[PDB]
């Protein structure tokens, strides 16, 4: 299949080169899988979404975002225009409040939740979460993200947006789950992104095009942004049959486009996540 004009993020994870304004990606879509989206909350009635996504879990007097970081990042996993894996499912967690920020212990009891409640879903294709949020070093929240990947869930982190190493943040540090840096269009590094050895991928982080409250569009940026792609991707690519929850992070960088990224500090990969379509 193939999108004409579509996000630059979005043509950008299916082509060997920046540049270009199409994405390809097999039918599928990542029909039969289901992504989490641990954030803010989503705007189901966006008609983006076609009726696959809802709200599941809030910790809050209401399940809606009332902020729009929780529906920007939904949109860019599954949105029929900004999404990655255009057919999969959207299920909504709100661990932040509508100011963005949400204490530790609601964002433990967001990834517990999750690691149940999947057994309450139909996802004979696999589950991913994507997890558009964190702090400063904490073992706690670094060990909720560690039980809920090997729950069977992929789990995607944003490094961070402190241009520093993520080894001091979580749950960025957490090694197992999947640690994501944010590039912009001309294959640099945003110069935002956190990095490190801790760091699995890139993705597309600068000026993001998605779906915002209010049924609106809006760009914005950080590493929030590029986590949404890497799990739409790895949503994409178990529908496909080419991988697993367990090694979807350690596939989707051994198909990675290699080498492309400038200004990547010593010690940190350089690897840009790539869905490997043959039209």
């Amino acid at each position: 299949a193939a999108q004409t004009n579509a996000p630059w993020g979005l043509a950008r994870i299916s082509s060997t080169s920046p540049g270009t304004s199409t994405y390809y990606y097999d039918e599928s879509a990542g029909q039969g899988s289901c992504v989490y989206v641990i954030d803010t909350g989503i705007e189901a009635s966006h008609p983006e979404f076609e009726g696959r996504a809802q709200m599941v879990k809030t910790y809050y007097y209401s399940s809606r975002d009332g902020n729009g970081h929780g529906t920007h990042c939904a949109g860019t996993v599954g949105s029929r225009t900004y999404g990655v894996a255009k057919k999969t499912q959207l299920f909504g967690v709100k661990v932040l409040d509508d100011n963005g920020s949400g204490q530790y212990s609601t964002i433990i009891a967001g990834m517990d939740f999750v690691a149940s409640d999947k057994n309450n879903r139909n996802c004979p294709k696999g589950v991913v979460a994507s997890l558009s949020l964190g702090g400063g070093y904490s073992s706690s929240v670094n060990s909720a993200a560690a039980r809920l990947q090997s729950s069977g869930v992929m789990v995607a982190v944003a490094a961070g947006n402190n241009n520093a190493d993520a080894r001091n943040y979580s749950p960025a540090s957490e090694p197992s789950v999947c640690t994501v840096g944010a590039s912009d269009r001309y294959d640099r590094r945003s110069s935002f992104s956190n990095y490190g050895s801790v760091l699995d991928i890139f993705g597309p982080g600068t000026s993001i095009l998605s779906t915002w409250i209010g049924g609106s569009t809006r760009s914005i940026s950080g590493t929030s942004m590029a986590t949404p792609h890497v799990a739409g991707l790895a949503a994409y690519l178990m529908t496909l049959g080419k991988t697993t929850a367990a090694s979807a992070c350690r596939y989707i960088a051994d198909t990675a486009n290699k080498g492309d990224l400038s200004n990547i500090p010593f010690g940190t990969v350089n690897l840009l996540a790539y869905n490997n379509y043959q039209a």
